[PDB]
């Protein structure tokens, strides 16, 4: 059955730690069914309100003007109808992020209406996936690692790109503290230039990392990346800052990044990321999503990972290691964490319906 | 005399007509001196608040933490220090715009301190410039053209791209009305694909247009612009949606566009646009800016055009044809409009200081 959006809304939340912002969107069909989704908005710090405004004043009008055979058709329609606007305003990101969020909501709506958990609706056959503690801070990792390993995590990702000396210390130390079986990862957030990247890569090798994330700016020429891949001892990862089928297609063909990390709440949602995840896995590469926002986006990625678990190189879902009620409050699956894994269950859709009253009461 | 920003505030205004938005910025010197600027924000309709937030939460701190030899240096610092944030968020536009507005204010501040009108500061030798009624709607062109002619306008630009047949009717009709010596332009706002532009550029030929603006999306590969440029009877114009030094060099390298129109409030400000505007005129091409925002940005554009008069063909500053107090209450140069031309006078800086209190009241 087709989807006829009748009411579309965006809700902004901000939990103070600076705070953790969140943009939740809800789509209501004319017949009453409802779907929920999240819009990436960690940066800038003030972008949450703008993204929510985009959803209500730009996208919503387009969504409630007709019907759509399914989420994918609505995605293409919203992309096509804002292409020029994106060029006029220079806001490819905000528009992509608002559209991604809306796509998760529509898929949630569709799946909830079909009576299937999102992972099944997406073609998956299992609901259990592994995870990893993402974003561990450079202060003293081994400390936060232990807490998480206690919570049930069996994979961790340290943050480097600050002080070459310190970072290398944390990597090797945590490696020793964990053992040799535990997968360990590092994220530099586009913090290095080619020269420094080549060096840190080499220096990190002993840490036996599963991958080195964004060692360079996504901006850098493909050629610089190619050179770093060859030179580096571990596989490179990126995707958080890649958007569009063409962009992912180019990175995929280059094979400089052996771990692709598309963020469904930042671009494409399910309609866009499902096919790129499939392209990555089929190319022999590794698909490992991550979401550092509220629970809805996390649940969403969990369902997608379940639908595309990888073959020879299974994938893990990155869960923000930093405290944040906006995640644990809207991500029931995290309660199943046991032995580095979680199970999504069979609740139709995302498996979570935000309690708005309760969310603002936590803010 | 170096610049040492101390306080940077952004004020948003929305004049109900849905409504005309505006974001004015004021940078206060360490000596108490003040400079004013404008940050482009026509689209999306909800984008004004976000841009003002960017100025106060992201650019202000960078700006007020050090000193700068001149505005150009502060400009280069702001771009470099936000390059990565642009990637992470996909907001190259909002950031460029906020940056451009702040450059306009730093230059305004510098010109005032030197006791000079911005045009003189930019190294200009005259203050008299031509203008054109810009953005006449397709419904009844002959009517508003008559009205604007009565107001003092001796050049006009029509909006096209909606309906092929009606557009060529309007184009030719308005040409008849105006006679022949009167400059006539047309703006398609990236509304056509290559084969349609070729077709229309041909059918418009008899209107004897001075230039066809944005016939294709700014996105299109050089090959499509190169082809259209050859097939078109009139020259092509663009710039509204070209940002960055590298993008203009590319446009310049091809010369498909013979009329370059950088929007100093959208990108680069004076620090960025003066060089490209001078480069355009020296390369034997026309530099015809236009500002459809509020008065501050328009005055800023008039000054730049005065500083870069033109050699081959006299540059023309485009003024919004529709009513907007946000523009009229802040652009006194218009009160000198006589025989399709205005003069900036010797008043320091932009030649105007906004009356926030008054403006809010008018809203």
């Amino acid at each position: 059955a087709s989807i006829t959006p009748a009411r579309v809304r965006a809700h902004v939340f901000r939990y103070p730690v600076h705070d953790r912002p969140a943009v939740l969107v809800e789509v209501e069909d004319s017949d009453g069914a409802v779907g929920w989704g999240e819009v990436w908005c960690n940066f800038p710090a003030c972008g949450a309100e703008h993204r929510a405004r985009l959803v209500e004043t730009v996208l919503a009008p387009l969504l409630t003007a007709r019907a759509f055979a399914d989420p994918a058709q609505a995605f293409a329609h919203l992309e096509a109808r804002t292409a020029v606007l994106a060029i006029q305003t220079g806001e490819p990101g905000p528009l992509a992020q608002a559209i991604a969020g809306l796509d998760i909501a529509l898929c949630d709506l569709a799946a909830r209406r079909a009576g299937q958990p999102l992972w099944a609706w997406l073609g998956g056959s299992g609901d259990r996936i592994g995870v990893y503690a993402s974003g561990i801070n450079p202060e003293n990792p081994e400390d936060v690692v232990a807490r998480k390993a206690a919570e049930g995590y069996r994979a961790f990702k340290l943050k480097v790109g600050f002080d070459d000396a310190r970072d290398v210390r944390n990597a090797l130390h945590v490696r020793e503290l964990l053992g040799a079986a535990t997968p360990l990862m590092a994220d530099a957030n586009q913090g290095w230039d080619l020269p420094r990247a080549r060096q840190m890569a080499q220096r990190l090798g002993p840490a036996q990392l599963d991958w080195l994330e964004e060692p360079l700016r996504a901006d850098r020429p493909a050629a610089e990346w190619a050179e770093l891949a060859q030179a580096a001892p571990m596989p490179l990862a990126g995707g958080e800052n890649i958007a569009g089928v063409a962009a992912f297609e180019t990175a995929l063909a280059a094979r400089s990044l052996r771990v692709m990390q598309p963020d469904l709440a930042k671009w494409g949602g399910f309609s866009g990321c499902l096919p790129v995840a499939r392209a990555v896995v089929a190319a022999g590469l590794r698909y490992c999503p991550h979401y550092l926002g509220a629970g809805i986006g996390l649940q969403a990625s969990a369902h997608l990972l379940a639908a595309v678990p990888g073959l020879a190189s299974p994938g893990l879902l990155g869960v923000d290691a930093n405290d944040n009620p906006l995640r644990s409050l809207l991500s029931p699956a995290l309660a199943t964490l046991h032995e580095g894994r979680i199970t999504l269950g069979g609740a139709p859709g995302l498996g979570v319906t935000p309690d708005l009253a309760a969310l603002r009461a936590a803010c």
